[PDB]
């Protein structure tokens, strides 16, 4: 009915995301991808979550009961699953994980031959079957049955590829890594050490219970302190599945996905590699990202939140680069989903080639301050129109005239409305927001 | 209701023995064995059957959804599973296989802590649960979930143990091996080669479709020809799971489980190791086995067909050795189920120590000829009594007076009765059987 959301199937493993269901998934989904040849070739990959194994076995059982030849990969980032499912011309690819969420949660994700999430048509049918109450799909027996050749060497192919996209070894750089105790634990540390960089690690020590546990892109303050401690040049914080990246500069400060997009797209434009010198990004990006983009003559396209949209955009118009503030950047020259380590290597290429420190590079793009004030109200949904509100906003919008931005939306969870303001400084934020907030409390209370 | 038969659960994999059911098994059975500690320790092992993997994954999924720490072993004979489940003090042990059957079939088998099939009480409850239609067993989540550490090194521990029970290396012996393309493929050939024996192989080349395919204990004629071809001293034919053994002498002839029991128990008695110098065996054994046993002053106990009974017997009365004509011999000094390779090493110990060739040793025990004649009849079940039949038999029984044996039983499959006769020679068989057969056709036709 509705198993496949944004990020595939998710639940708390065993309770909601039962192995029964991870069976039905691989069984039916392997049927759907079976329409080509009698013997599809799914490959499957997972992070360090303890539920990993339980799901991987039930999923592979499903796949094998409908003839699919199956290639376990072991622990590997979602990037590497997509890269390999393309490079090995495999009918599909699967990733058991639930990036950056806590360990108890997990999820199944699918990739097609091309390295892209499955067509909404396909997922459609997978769900069609998963609600019939008769498993009338074929049951091959004897020699028709699925086959299963492990391929734990997959990892070092996706390593072998990342290693070629580094414009020279990184000698002379001290990098700290925090790998969320996840799929990137063993991949990253081999990579940057095989690229001749002084690596200092942390969060690289998974036990299947510690993924994303005060480490990783979502919790970068540990890494913030570790950089200063080990006095490194920068810190990289991947998340659970190796699909995001948040950096940290020698000064200890955080370097979100807008600043990484800025930094990298700018370097890329200096090699002629930025395609039509444009960059896709989402609403969520910070006004000062668009400002410093103009300043470097890089144009931009905005899309709605979520990388199905940011990738929908780069596809048609053939764009080279696109990203989110989350740290989720796509370099389509190289791979078809967000790739933490790719991001990180592009960032290091920048650093090496410019001899600047990460603080300097990220200072070109100046973030605008934000401000949120939430006011409790009687009837939060009647703010869509108002004889005052609706007006106030518009005036302040024009008063700002490109140097600012306002956003007022009612909450779901509660009975209050959220006023929010980008401005060039903290005191303009304060002025503007207070204005709107006043004409709201006039109505409600 | 009735899933656990003699040899565990069996079916044709996927069609009857579905992965769904191999899930319910490990889930419920891991509950039943969970009553001790919150974190049982099942270990699991399989043969080369292609359905192996599919079942192993669904089974491990079950086990993990109820907290069991689980130890994959890979491919290993059922012997080695039992040996290890004892030596590692593990709550249970599991073997996915269906020995000597064709590849399409498979099966789940259970062993307790002690190395013995599970108590009929336990299997009882496993089935109790498997027919409730509500999976109300706990669903641990987060850190309670199952854990899974592979242990593919298990194999070479059970090797390390077999290698100690060989009374000296086997230098100077040429042995041919036929391992049914099964679990014993890699174990045997390392073993006898690490014991310094000239090994010539066959059936050692599994691809998950060729198990028991004109090789192995059930189909020994290939091996019969191979021994003569490679002019070896003897041939060993294990079956799919490494639980049986049939030998073949340098002359090419077959050496069934009665002759191996004779040969080995006799050697053992010569080391004082045969306990109370007795040997357990089943009805199925050949009169001349009992004769040559008397001749060497070894006493004997008979039990009904099947090793649950042959082991029930050695348990109470503390017997050292017991076997079946199948090749399924138990040496309880050393292990708790039938052990093909153990048998084989005991046989080689005999050979080495006596310097005799296998033909000579197996000639001490002289088999009596058998004869079967099946007569079609009108009402095959009224032969339990007869005014002629019942008499004829009894007379011929006493006429034989210990030198013979008769057995007449009606068939199920068809409408006819089966007359059968052991005698000292082929022409006594012919006489005796013809007598009975005559007084049967008198009635029926």
């Amino acid at each position: 009915g509705k198993y496949f959301g944004t990020d595939g199937v998710r639940g708390v493993a065993n309770s909601e995301l039962t192995p029964e269901l991870a069976f039905k998934v691989g069984r039916f989904g392997g049927y759907v991808l079976t329409k080509d040849k009698q013997r599809p070739k799914v490959l499957i990959g997972r992070d360090t979550r303890i539920s990993g194994h339980m799901l991987e076995g039930a999923l592979v059982a499903g796949l094998l009961s409908i003839g699919a030849e199956v290639m376990r990969l072991g622990v590997i980032s979602t990037p590497g699953v997509s890269y390999l499912t393309k490079a090995m011309d495999a009918e599909a690819g699967v990733m058991i994980s639930a990036s950056h969420n806590p360990v108890q949660d997990n999820g199944i994700k699918f990739f097609g031959g091309d390295g892209f999430k499955l067509s909404d048509e396909q997922e459609a049918e997978i769900e069609r079957l998963m609600d019939e109450p008769e498993d009338k799909l074929p049951r091959p027996v004897g020699a028709d049955l699925g086959l299963v050749n492990d391929y734990f060497e997959g990892g070092q192919k996706y390593l072998q590829f990342l290693k070629q996209t580094a414009d020279e070894d990184f000698t002379g750089i001290h990098v700290a890594l925090d790998c969320a105790n996840g799929a990137t634990s063993s991949l990253a540390t081999h990579l940057f050490a095989d690229l001749d960089a002084d690596v200092s690690t942390m969060g690289t020590s998974p036990n299947g219970l510690n993924i994303n546990d005060g480490v990783g892109s979502t919790h970068p303050e540990a890494l913030s302190a570790f950089v200063k401690e080990k006095n490194a040049d920068l810190g990289l914080a991947f998340d659970g599945d190796g699909d995001r990246l948040i950096a940290v500069d020698e000064k200890g400060n955080i370097v979100d996905g807008d600043q990484i997009m800025y930094i990298c797209s700018k370097h890329l434009k200096s090699e002629g590699r930025l395609k039509d010198d444009t960059v896709v990004s989402t609403v969520m990006s910070n006004l000062g990202f668009y400002k410093a983009l103009e300043k470097e003559g890089i144009k931009s396209v905005q899309t709605a939140v979520g990388d199905r949209y940011v990738v929908e955009a780069m596809k048609k118009d053939g764009y080279n680069v696109g990203g989110e503030q989350s740290g989720h950047l796509i370099f389509l020259d190289y791979n078809t989903t967000g790739d933490g380590l790719l991001s990180a290597i592009m960032l290091m290429n920048t650093l090496k080639a410019t001899g600047k420190p990460l603080s300097e590079l990220a200072a070109e793009m100046q973030k605008f301050p934000q401000l949120l004030v939430n006011v409790r109200v009687t009837d939060k949904y009647k703010v869509e129109e108002n004889e005052k509100v609706k007006a106030v906003i518009s005036e302040v919008e024009k008063e700002m005239n490109g140097d600012g931005r306002i956003l007022v939306r009612p909450s779901g969870t509660e009975p209050l409305v959220r006023v929010m303001a980008e401005a060039k400084t903290k005191e303009l934020c304060d002025e503007y927001v207070n204005r709107i907030v006043e004409v709201v409390r006039s109505e409600m209370g």
